[PDB]
């Protein structure tokens, strides 16, 4: 029998989601297992969970997202600048990847989209403008962004069923690390100016390893390392949403473990 939004309200409740909090959502739909009106019980369980005075963030992105395909290049090259849609974040759907459930956020009517193609965030709450805006190319994840708001207002990141290497805020702790050698990409995407489509080309933080060690093919990553190390000798509230177990982390505490677990291991 599916889960029902009172249950998973209940589950959500006995691990720690109080009225009024600030909950970031990395969610397996597969491990949470099937829902009575779909994967929306889970959005609607989350809403009402965190009352009308509380706020969703969700790392959402851009599914048509041409990181790779201009990664690298001084601009954007003429296959792709010539076709390629640019990001309405009205109509662009979230990149699957991420997960299934944020082109739920995305579409729940009064939620706002951050103006960053790539690290783009979806809101949802009284706050859900105040979180959003500005999100600008160059700090997709470091100090202005998002993530650096959601962290300096009592954020809790709310792991259901996910992976260590889940945790998107930790791309904060590798931001603002003080180790040398930090690698940095050049990429292009574009976007709506008033109404005319624009290619950008901005700097900022390799997101797939901030080092060389970290970056890579083979795992882990930076964020999967400095999450387990957490987890490991971290007090965390753990229980079952549905059917699959889940972590009410505070997000500024495993950030602020992140800078320390890197500076810790690399020089300035
Ligand atoms: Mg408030």
């Amino acid at each position: 029998t599916p889960w029902s939004k009172s249950e998973l309200v209940r589950q959500l409740r006995d691990l720690g989601v109080r009225s009024g909090d600030m909950v970031m959502p990395h969610v397996s739909l597969r491990a949470v297992g099937p829902l009575a009106d779909g994967p929306q019980t889970l959005v609607d369980a989350l809403i009402e969970a965190v009352g009308p005075t509380g706020n969703i963030l969700a790392f959402v992105s851009w599914r048509d997202s041409p990181y790779e395909q201009t990664l690298g290049h001084d601009a954007p090259p003429a296959a792709i600048a010539q076709s390629w849609p640019a990001f309405d974040p009205d109509h662009a759907p979230a990149y699957p990847g991420f997960g299934a459930i944020n082109e739920f956020i995305r579409t729940y009517p009064g939620c706002r989209r951050t103006a960053h193609p790539d690290a783009s965030m979806a809101a949802i709450g009284p706050d859900a403008a105040w979180l959003v805006a500005p999100h600008e190319m160059g700090a997709a994840y470091g100090p202005r962004s998002p993530i650096a708001r959601f962290l300096a207002h009592a954020g809790k990141i709310l792991s259901i069923g996910a992976g260590p290497d889940a945790v998107t805020a930790l791309h904060y702790a590798e931001a603002v690390a003080r180790i040398e050698g930090k690698r940095r990409v050049t990429y292009s995407m574009p976007l709506l100016r008033e109404g005319k489509r624009v290619w950008v080309t901005t700097s900022d933080w390799d997101s797939n390893g901030i080092l060389d060690e970290y970056a890579a093919p083979d795992g882990p990553d930076a964020v999967e390392r400095i999450a387990r190390d957490y987890l490991a000798r971290t007090r965390v509230a753990q229980g079952p949403v549905g059917g699959a177990q889940s972590r009410l982390i505070d997000a500024a505490d495993i950030v602020s473990f992140g800078i320390e677990w890197l500076e810790a291991r690399h020089a300035a």
